[PDB]
């Protein structure tokens, strides 16, 4: 009976059961086939020297499905200890995800895994119920993708979906750079991983850059040392809010401009006025990234700038937003009105891929 | 730039233009040829000799597709004299018609019609819309069939739906029976048509199959004598209501099938006791057969005498409650909002024919 939720994030894969208050398995979204079978997850990584590791998925989109399945499989078997062709199933996707993909995706569940039933939901949209909403503009900033998702009655709006190709890993990478720069090494991939945690444990969203930037060099009372695994420990200036600053500065690492709140306006201002109003006081926002301090109040103002005078702008940062996408699934999967919403072998059996094509979740 | 409305009525077809507060089209959904290329419409009518014309749409469901193909064709052209690949399209589906049938006329349409965009809905709902409601039981007492469709704010209650195969052209093959007793003709379709003409003319579902049926040996006051083509006038007694009434008596044949009102009830009953009141206080007579006057105050009895005392019950039965289906749909087909629903040429050449099973409204 128990269905299964799996947010196949670009770098992370959240997956547990239905209704389950939280995805049980949350491991690395990559695989490694022989250097000269494959392996995946922590294991996959646990074998650097002799493995050719790659993210089966790129920008929250599947590319080498081999590894992909080489995951899926590991995910029930080597992972969830459960029978595929034995449980209702839910998969997440990215906004404006290419038809044949979303279709190919299904091809495999019944085909190879003979999964009984299944469905597909936009990572976004998931996060939206994960908030108790069926309409709003979301901000699922994972490890490597970014979209502004105009939703209504729980049904999205393509033509108005701004994607800001950039995220999670960017900054992490970003950082290292502005550090190897401030006297510090780290150019091996293994070092990058160090930085991230660092990037997470410390980095924050400066309510104000300039006001903050000076202070950095002016005061200090805004930084700390780091238990570098090596043993040696170290601290960082401006950076703490410079890296996460890149978020509003798609001109911090080269890039193309625009940027977040903008691409947001540049997402809302592509949405039939009638909605706009109500699209303004509901900013949800999932994915590792969004997990920042002050990131909150920071945006609010950002927009109010563009945000016309007397308009109430409300950003909602779900304390658990890191999994909302998954958490959403957990729910919808585990629901009633959703029964008929599934896809069936009997159905997939008779039709083909195009069968999947339906309405909002 | 304009869309279309087509009521594929079991044994009839009404059509016109979205908005157009009349459907300009209404005709015989029959196809026929020489006993030994083809003849559709009332053209087929005048051929009882050379033609052995068979009707399509089988109880509301298609059957000789290749055949039905002509029906439609006969439309835009001979009839409306209009263009297909140039107007959006809407089609009434059959209340709980298989998914197989679906993608058929859907692909067929486009494929062998190159249509802009097409959508399809159950007949039973439009009729509902067609009355200012979106909830409450409806009854497509049309020609070939008569269904009981509970509706909930736009959703039908599959599980909770009833389908009775008696209707219009049902009570007819019969009428031609009851009469062979006072001794008369009416055996050939030639003669069979005359029947319905009479039915719809005189026939009525009054009230008592008793105190009413008591007036019989009684006061030979109120009866009549229709002047048939054969010039010769004819007499009729209780048959003026022995035929229609049969709906509250299947045993008139042997249908060990449920009495209408009862099925309706049955339907309402199989519904969520919560919503049951609304769908109870609401009941529509979508169907030509649903015309036998005085049928108004009638049904009330049939049911409240089963409907829990503390209530109230009304059976919305408008005048054009003979096209409500077509009418109601000729609305959906008129609204900027409707686009979000349509299935355009490109919304098919990419998503296979199964992209039509899924709606919002
Ligand atoms: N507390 C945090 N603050 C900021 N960034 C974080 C935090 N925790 C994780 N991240 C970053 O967000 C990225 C992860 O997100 P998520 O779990 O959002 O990715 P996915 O869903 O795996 O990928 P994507 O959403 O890009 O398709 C991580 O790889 C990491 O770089
Ligand atoms: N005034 C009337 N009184 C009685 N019966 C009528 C009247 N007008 C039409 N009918 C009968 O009702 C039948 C028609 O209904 P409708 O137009 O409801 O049929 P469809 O569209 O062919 O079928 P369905 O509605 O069951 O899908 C006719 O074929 C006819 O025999
Ligand atoms: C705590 C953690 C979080 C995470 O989300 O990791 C994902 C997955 C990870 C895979 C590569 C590493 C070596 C192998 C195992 C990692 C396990 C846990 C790492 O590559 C990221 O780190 C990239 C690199 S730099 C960044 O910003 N994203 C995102
Ligand atoms: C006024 C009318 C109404 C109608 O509803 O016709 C429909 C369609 C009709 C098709 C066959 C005939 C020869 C051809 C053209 C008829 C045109 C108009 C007839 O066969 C019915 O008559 C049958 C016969 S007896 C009955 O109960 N249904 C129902
Ligand atoms: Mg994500
Ligand atoms: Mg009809």
């Amino acid at each position: 009976t128990t269905a299964l939720v799996c947010d196949n994030g670009s770098g992370l894969v959240k997956a547990g059961f239905a209704g389950d208050d939280a995805p049980r398995a949350v491991f690395p979204s990559i695989v490694g086939r022989p250097r000269h079978d494959s392996y995946v997850g922590d294991e996959a990584q646990s074998k650097r020297g002799i493995l050719t590791l790659k993210y089966p998925i790129e920008h929250g989109i599947i590319t080498n499905w081999d590894d992909m399945e080489k995951i899926w499989h590991h995910t029930f078997y080597n992972e969830l200890r459960v029978a595929p062709e034995e449980h209702p199933t839910l998969l997440t996707e990215a906004p404006l995800n290419p038809k044949a993909n979303r279709e190919k995706m299904t091809q495999i569940m019944f085909e190879t895994f003979n999964v009984p039933a299944m469905y597909v939901a936009i990572q976004a949209v998931l996060s939206l119920y994960a908030s108790g909403r069926t309409t709003g503009i979301v901000l699922d900033s994972g490890d490597g993708v970014t979209h502004n998702v105009p939703i209504y009655e729980g049904y999205a709006l393509p033509h108005a979906i701004m994607r800001l190709d950039l995220a999670g890993r960017d900054l992490t990478d970003y950082l290292m750079k502005i550090l190897t720069e401030r006297g510090y090494s780290f150019v091996t991939t293994a070092e990058r991983e160090i930085v991230r945690d660092i990037k997470e444990k410390l980095c924050y969203v400066a309510l104000d850059f300039e006001n903050e930037m000076a202070t950095a060099a002016s005061s200090s009372s805004l930084e700390k040392s780091y238990e570098l695994p090596d043993g040696q420990v170290i601290t960082i200036g401006n950076e703490r809010f410079r890296c996460p600053e890149t978020l509003f500065q798609p001109s911090f690492i080269g890039m193309e401009s625009a940027g977040i709140h903008e691409t947001t306006y540049n997402s809302i201002m592509k949405c039939d006025i009638d909605i706009r109003k109500d699209l303004y006081a509901n900013n949800v926002m999932s994915g590792g990234t969004t997990m920042y301090p002050g990131i909150a109040d920071r945006m609010q103002k950002e927009i109010t700038a563009l945000a016309p005078s007397t308009m109430k702008i409300k950003i909602i940062a779900p304390p658990e937003r890191k999994y909302s996408v998954w958490i959403g699934g957990s729910i919808l999967a585990s629901l009633s009105t959703f029964q008929q919403m599934w896809i069936t072998k009997q159905e997939y059996d008779e039709a083909g891929p195009s069968i999947v094509h339906r309405k909002c979740f």
